[PDB]
């Protein structure tokens, strides 16, 4: 297909649309940033068949950033999350717990760290929806890069499948922003290389400080935050593969 970069969504009262028409790296990165923020914000509303999301987002994580991080990796919170997952199968429950944990981690930390990308969320209809029926549509073609992640939404569409698609779209956005913004992600990985499986309060303090000292622009810091969190086993992007494996 020819050059295109668009996102539209139409489901119940959620109707939004945005595209790029002036194809600069800045505009592409800002579009993908907004897509990431938008789809990530909507994922929890599609997890209700398997996760008690109201209960999940009602979990209290108190204190400074360092204290919140310690809480998020704690056995207590893992047990709290497990209790909110409606699954009996040990293997499948583990997959859903990790998804729930990623949702909680994003919501707890987004005002403490640069978790969301710049630019906020898509709230209006810059373009009209590409399809008349309810749908999710992410379509990208630029140079050799092509991604088509879309589906029609029926009354028989599993909500968890919409969650999966939204998570997959988020993954594309996160993967590609660092290409369009020329983020040296290898350097970021090596920057945090002195830490592994961070559990102790003292080490959490150290890694947060190292993150704060990271010199980078608005895009680079989002990846530094993600890398720092990865050392604690924390994620802020829902792993679509977990939902894929459940739905199989």
């Amino acid at each position: 297909i020819e050059r295109i970069l668009e996102f539209t969504a139409k489901h119940e009262e959620w109707i939004v649309g945005e595209n790029v028409e002036d194809f600069t790296n800045e505009n592409i990165a800002m579009f993908l940033s907004r897509v990431s923020n938008t789809v990530s914000s909507k994922i929890p509303g599609y997890l209700g068949e398997k996760i008690d999301v109201n209960g999940l987002l009602s979990i209290k994580i108190e204190g400074s950033l360092e204290e919140k991080l310690k809480a998020l990796i704690s056995p207590k919170v893992s047990r709290q999350i497990g209790r909110l997952v409606m699954e009996d199968d040990k293997k499948l429950k583990k997959l859903l717990v990790e998804v729930a944990k990623a949702v909680l981690t994003r919501e707890i930390l987004k005002n403490e760290l640069p978790i969301e990308f710049p630019g906020g969320k898509i709230e209006g209809l810059k373009i009209q929806p590409r399809y008349e029926e309810d749908h999710i549509n992410f379509t990208a073609r630029y140079g050799s890069w092509i991604v088509v992640k879309r589906m029609i939404i029926d009354e028989k569409t599993p909500l968890l499948d919409i969650a999966r698609l939204l998570a997959s779209i988020n993954e594309t956005a996160v993967n590609k922003i660092k290409d369009f913004a020329d983020v040296d992600d290898k350097k970021i990985v090596e920057y945090f290389g002195g830490f592994k499986k961070v559990k102790k309060e003292e080490e959490i303090k150290e890694i947060v400080q190292l993150f704060r000292e990271f010199k980078g622009n608005e895009f680079e810091v989002r990846y530094a935050a993600r890398e720092m969190l990865s050392k604690l086993g924390l994620k802020v992007d829902v792993p679509s593969k977990n939902l894929e494996k459940y739905l199989e």
